[PDB]
């Protein structure tokens, strides 16, 4: 049912009166938006915001340091162990107590040196003992810490030590000089850095990736400076704890030649904490900036840099830690990309300098270098186009000061790169090429690098580079305490000047827009946040003359969005997305998640609503909008997210059946304006005079790349009332088209709020700014304002997209109506944000004298517009689109517009962009940034993941395998388990590293074709099935031993309760890691006990399949989706306490599950061992077995016997770059889903009835489905469905679920699974040609 809401009454609007305003509009000289890129230009557009700089900026003499830690290598080194830090440390004291101090830093070293040598001989002993050996001292209250207290401190370090427990200058980045000493510095740290110290995959990765990546950066000082500062971070990591944080530490590396000390601070497990240390080390080649030491002790012949007090926080200290892994795949991924520019490897020097800079900014880690290199991923294209928005990107390269010579290093770099390819675009001429399936006439002019003196063969390797430059920086940067303010005055400011305009003009205007002739009587009401009632009538009615002859599919979609399904019942309205609360007794607004209020609406509520209902119950609640705490995004309220659903899948149901030909979702829309274009441009125009006689007029293209759907602070939702009022859709009736614009009206107002953190910085600014105390002034109660217009980045883009469509139709027609002897073109296409638009105009072919008589004698007939035809008449085309989509509430980005001719290299960009969205490289280097804390097995699937899903977004082979070995040794060197260390394996378990279960500290490292394929798990799978074949055929020892081992592991998970399922199956046993969960601090957590929990799903089982739609139900089963510690985990990732864990995993404390008790991870191996050696065979197990053996890990095994079966050749050809296109990775009797019979089959009440019924597709078939899959199952293997055990074992089996990767290959492949493994197969090699022998469907 759906209620009668008011609908909106059709204004009169006429398109000929836009025509005559236009007409007027186009009678006089209109601003072009977009500069000419010329290289005198960019220079001075630089120098003149560099003099502004200077002008807003106080000046700064000294450059800030921008090394957080350092040191200098001369030698190899060695990673630093227990005994190795002793004798280090003892040297280092050594050293370090022939000093005189002078500086009040160099008093404390010499004071902690002397502290440190001076403790006795059961000090030392415990000083290095591990926890569990640890017994306390007098001095050694922390294992890896001791005292210092003030008795044995002298008065400078006593004075030094109160100081630091107890206005933006800039530099003068228009001198020369300061240039010059920047670059100075930073180029003998980089040339420092360079120095030289004193399967198929894996042959194609030891030829190229080995010996040209590897083991050229092998032997750089940057590869042991890594290993050095990861060392140094582990030991400031491990003195982060709440306990050992409060004292003084003393650690030493390199023989001694370098020395960290450690200050007593607050512990890094609560939010807002500093690690403060101290590192001295001998004077050499390396991380040294002389000038920011504290001092330069001086010994004979030598010298100790004493560096200041460093304040690193756990971000800083995880980035620092991971640095040398993040440079060398940032340094992989440019290998890559080179090798794909080029066609050949690149030479040493060039590795070397690439990777000395990806190091030094990944050590680096700044605000003002990440914004940097995000500007100049805009910057490059340009200053590579014809007409561009450079001024504006060059002056917001100026908005933050200059502080290190680090930052105005990489400025004079970007100017000089800039300036040189702005330069470039002078050399530009005409020629023909093969675009499409037509030769056509496009305008081409060496792109150089910006790390080495390489020079590209397209500026695209030029984006790539800068791209991954951008993200080494991690993602926790942005947010902290500026953007958070900025984005509160960015809203705040387009509120007040929404509130400007409702006080100029009205309330009533603003939202319902103003009419044509007051837009002709004001000439100012055209701009944002201000639309035309006419305007968006107009642009409905040629979006309508599209959709009229689709009405029954429109309508079809809108009835297929399933209106009258339950809200609470979907995956979106159950998920971790994050959702703003209720408002608290304080007054702010909560930062909650969906299905917390999903939870909180069940148990208030008696039914689950659907959307409809829902929104109706709520209608009366305003519209609540936040930031959110830590994940510039805003979260809205549960009836907020129900508008915004409703009025979405609206939109999306219709914006969906015009996909074809205006909205990619794929590139068929773009590539059809793209054809059309190229074909209108291979003919000429003869424009037809008075006289009988014509003029030849010689037609050309112009394009234009736009981010004019993406979301604008300065908007007025209000507009898409008239267009749904307006808008053709097949329903006989009007009950949803005014339910949506109901939904619209009531998100029209908002209560943004403030948040904790930024209150509490306001309160501690001390000094109110103007600007800050208009954004005060904006709370009336300090909490909360109204915000009207604006939907606060809320989903609305298909809307959006739908809109700017109209709006472009109504361009192109009023063009037409405007010039009808002319004959011009116009093709748009929108995908995603972006859009490309393509105007073909009209040049005189000879001097051009006919056409300018031409001109003026329409003028004076009284045409008076074509005065912006006589010439650039492309130029007024692109105004008046523009005025015309102003005339909404679209304002096309003077920015990051570009502007072009007919050129390849630009709509080759244009279509990469649409093809792929997320560059391979940031996850790369998130696999490495952070990793769940789940335990071993977890933590190794988790990063193996990542890498998998970076091969997937178009990373070679080679560098995902380069991935996959560096988060492999990552997480070992987390658990202790590679040999040689305390957890390692082969020391308890009596069999080899290889032959050991994944969950057991096992051998992980797989191939990344057999992770890609085969999957995440199938290490477990492959070992169960070779000792099965070694058991049942020869009896042997070992392989019972190791069937042990599966069934100790198996025991260890029935002990635990995972009811998992269909989609998380698991029949591998798994240790059970020790998780510091807020104790459940979740707030709905508490509803059912985990017995009652473990009851229920035990009693209802098909639960495990198919979600619940009866209220009781689903609550039971949120609450124990939120009961989920993989989801708990997920939940606090951003949580400052979870390293703890983590320190209690590099501890070997008792973090594991084993017989109801917190042990040790070698514990559980004792107990594994000891479980193995004494296990026999039983009839059940070895049937257990083989049905997982068989049947269930059936699909996996097959995609490696594929991969065991292939035979690759290299071709005598160089490899050839292609475009790059998306392609779906998926590998009959039952009509019904796999789920749904199941569900069906354990169906046994009512209500899981009624549950698998409204769920399946098909009801009536459901059990003839079954009748035939259960003879199946007893017919091709001849088991029992009937048993719910051997059911849960096939079902994921039978169930082809998933599949729904999306992978980026090249044009040649197809959709097939089989053949993206080919693919992958044919990329194996950087630069040869790999050829597949079988040319066959070889994949069963």
């Amino acid at each position: 049912y759906i209620p009668d809401y008011k609908g909106m009454e059709p204004i009169g609007a006429n398109i000929e009166d836009l025509v005559d305003y236009s007409k007027d509009w186009l009678s006089r000289a209109r601003n072009f938006s977009f500069f000419e890129v010329k290289g005198t230009a960019v220079f001075e557009c630089f120098n003149s915001n560099e003099a502004n700089h200077c002008q807003r900026y106080p000046m700064s003499r000294k450059p800030r340091n921008f090394l957080l830690i350092q040191c200098s290598l001369i030698t190899s080194y060695k990673p630093a162990t227990t005994l190795s830090d002793q004798i280090d440390s003892r040297r280092a004291c050594s050293y370090i107590l022939n000093l005189i101090p002078d500086t009040p830093a160099s008093y404390l070293i010499h004071d902690m040196a002397y502290r440190y040598i001076n403790l006795t001989r059961e000090d030392m002993i415990n000083y290095y003992a591990p926890r569990i050996q640890f017994k306390q001292t007098q001095n050694v209250r922390e294992p890896g810490t001791f005292k210092l207290t003030s008795s044995m401190l002298r008065a400078e370090s006593k004075a030094m030590l109160d100081l630091l427990n107890n206005q933006i200058e800039s530099l003068n980045i228009a001198s020369h000089i300061v240039q010059s000493e920047s670059v100075s510095l930073i180029t003998k740290i980089l040339s420092d850095l360079e120095l030289n110290i004193t399967t198929v995959l894996d042959k194609f990765f030891q030829n190229e990736t080995q010996k040209y990546l590897i083991d050229v950066l092998k032997k750089t000082t940057a590869w042991h400076i890594g290993h050095l500062i990861r060392d140094i971070t582990e030991s400031l990591i491990a003195h982060s704890g709440l306990k050992r944080s409060k004292y003084w530490s003393l650690h030493s590396y390199n023989n001694g030649n370098v020395i960290l000390f450690i200050l007593p601070s607050k512990s890094l497990e609560v939010a807002g904490s500093f690690i403060r240390f101290i590192t001295v080390f001998r004077i050499g080649p390396g991380l040294v900036d002389k000038d920011n030491l504290d001092t330069i002790l001086i010994d004979g012949d030598s010298q100790w840099g004493v560096s200041k007090v460093m304040s690193i926080d756990l971000n800083r200290l995880l980035a620092l830690n991971i640095a040398f892994e993040k440079a060398l795949i940032a340094t992989a991924t440019w290998f890559q990309y080179y090798t794909e520019d080029q066609g050949q490897f690149p030479l040493q020097y060039a590795i070397r300098s690439v990777f000395a800079n990806h190091f030094l900014l990944a050590i680096c880690q700044k605000m003002k270098l990440c914004a940097i290199f995000d500007n100049l991923r805009y910057l490059i294209p340009a200053v590579t186009s014809l007409y561009s928005g450079f001024p504006s990107l060059i002056e917001k390269l100026f908005e933050r000061p200059f502080k290190s010579s680090l930052e105005v290093y990489i400025y004079y770099n970007i100017k000089s790169l800039l300036v040189a390819l702005a330069q470039n675009n002078k050399a530009r001429f005409y020629s023909k090429v093969k675009l499409l399936g037509l030769t056509v006439d496009q305008s081409t002019v060496v792109y150089p690098s910006f790390m080495s003196r390489i020079v590209y063969k397209h500026y695209r390797s030029l984006i790539s580079e800068v791209t991954t430059c951008f993200f080494l920086f991690e993602k926790g940067l942005h947010g902290n305490m500026n953007e958070e303010a900025k984005i509160h005055l960015e809203t705040v400011e387009w509120a007040l000047k929404f509130r400007e305009k409702e006080e100029k003009y009205g309330e009533s205007l603003v939202e319902n827009g103003y009419m044509m002739w007051e837009l002709r009587a004001n000439a100012e009401l055209a701009e944002q946040q201000l639309y035309c009632q006419d305007a968006i009538e107009l642009a409905a009615i040629e979006l309508n003359k599209v959709l009229a002859t689709k009405s029954s599919v429109v309508a079809n979609s809108i009835l297929s969005k399933n209106w009258e399904e339950p809200y609470f019942s979907q995956t979106r309205n159950i998920s971790l997305k994050g959702m703003s609360g209720q408002v608290q007794e304080d007054g702010h607004l909560s930062s909650s998640v969906t299905i917390i209020e999903a939870i909180r609406y069940l148990s208030n509520s008696r039914h689950n609503p659907s959307l409809l209902k829902l929104y109706e119950e709520t209608r009366e609640q305003k519209a609540m909008a936040r930031i959110v705490r830590k994940y510039g995004f805003f979260i809205t309220t549960l009836p907020t997210r129900c508008r915004l659903e409703i009025i979405e899948d609206y939109y999306d149901a219709i914006a969906k059946n015009i996909s074809e030909e205006y909205i990619s979702y794929k590139i068929l829309a773009i590539q059809g304006a793209l054809e059309k274009a190229l074909r209108w441009a291979s003919g000429e125009s003869f424009i037809e005079l008075s006289n009988h006689k014509f003029i030849r007029m010689k037609r050309k293209l112009m394009y234009v790349s736009a981010d004019a759907t993406k979301w604008s602070p300065g908007d007025n939702s209000a507009k898409f009332r008239r267009f749904t009022s307006m808008l053709h859709n097949g329903l006989p009736n009007n009950k949803l088209k005014n339910c949506v614009i109901d939904a619209l009206k009531q998100v029209y107002k908002t209560d943004f709020f403030m948040s904790r953190k930024l209150r509490n910085y306001i309160d501690s600014m001390e000094s109110l700014d103007p600007h800050i105390k208009q954004f005060l002034d904006f709370f009336p109660d300090g909490h909360h304002g109204e915000v009207k217009g604006n939907w606060l980045q809320g989903n609305l883009n298909k809307c959006s997209s739908l809109f700017g469509v109209a709006m472009s139709l109504l361009f192109k027609q009023v063009w037409t109506n405007l010039f009808p002897e002319l004959d011009c073109f116009f093709e748009f296409a929108h995908h995603s944000d972006d859009a490309l638009f393509i105007y073909g105009y009209l040049e005189p072919v000879d001097d051009g004298t006919d056409w300018f008589l031409f001109v003026s004698q329409q003028i004076q007939a009284g045409h008076l517009h074509w005065f912006s035809v006589n010439t650039e008449m492309w130029k007024s085309m692109f105004n008046l689109h523009e005025h015309i989509l102003l005339l909404g509430s679209i304002k096309i980005s003077p920015k990051k517009t570009t502007v072009s001719p007919t050129n390849a290299e630009f709509l080759s960009t244009f279509f990469e962009g649409c093809a792929v969205s997320i560059p391979f490289v940031k996850i790369l280097l998130g696999s490495l940034s952070d990793l769940p804390g789940l335990g071993y097995f977890d933590d190794l699937a988790a990063a193996q993941s990542r890498c998998v899903k970076a091969l997937d977004l178009g990373a070679s082979p080679q560098v995902a395998q380069l991935a996959v070995a560096l988060c492999t040794s990552k997480v070992e060197r987390l658990y202790g388990t590679a040999p040689g260390m305390v957890n390692h394996p082969a020391a308890y378990l009596q069999v080899k590293h290889t032959d050991t279960p994944i969950p057991l500290g096992g051998n992980g490292a797989m191939s990344i074709m057999e992770l890609a394929t085969a999957g995440i798990g199938m290490s477990d799978k492959n070992l169960l099935k070779r000792a099965l074949l070694g058991y049942s055929h020869k009896r042997q020892k070992s392989m019972l031993y190791i069937l042990g081992l599966f069934k100790f592991l198996m025991k260890l998970s029935d002990e635990t309760f995972q009811h998992e399922r269909l989609g998380q199956f698991s029949f591998i046993g798994k240790v059970q890691w020790k998780i510091f969960t807020p104790k459940s601090e979740f707030e709905f957590a508490d509803m059912y006990t985990s017995k009652f929990l473990e009851l229920w799903s035990s009693q209802h089982v098909t639960y495990d399949y198919i979600i619940p739609k009866g209220r009781d139900n689903l609550l039971i089963y949120l609450v124990r989706k939120l009961n989920d510690p993989s989801i708990v985990t997920a939940m606090t990732m951003q949580s400052p306490l979870q390293l703890r864990f983590r320190m209690q995993a590099k501890q070997h404390m008792k973090v594991c599950r084993l017989d109801g008790e917190w042990v040790t991870f070698r514990e559980v191996l004792a107990a594994a061992n000891s479980f193995a050696e004494n296990y026999s065979a039983t009839s059940q197990d070895m049937d257990l077995f083989q049905t997982l053996t068989s049947c269930t890990f059936s699909k996996e095994y097959a995609w490696k016997d594929f991969l065991n079966g292939i035979h690759c050749d290299v071709i005598p050809t160089k490899q050839v770059q292609r475009a790059k296109v998306a392609r779906t990775f998926t590998v009959q009797i039952i009509q019904n889903s796999i789920p749904a019979v199941i569900g069906y089959k354990f169906a046994v009440t009512v209500e899981e009835m009624s549950d698998v019924l409204d769920t399946a597709k098909f009801p009536d078939s459901l059990s003839v489905d079954l009748k035939t899959m259960k003879d199946g199952v007893y017919r091709e293997l001849g088991l029992d469905i009937s048993l719910p055990d051997v059911m849960k074992r096939i079902a994921p089996m039978l169930y082809k679920s998933s599949k729904s990767r999306v992978v980026i290959v090249q044009g040649n492949v197809e959709g097939t699974a089989e053949a993206i493994c080919r693919y992958w197969l044919k990329s194996m090699s950087l630069v040869k040609t790999i050829r597949v022998k079988p040319h066959k469907e070889v994949l069963q």
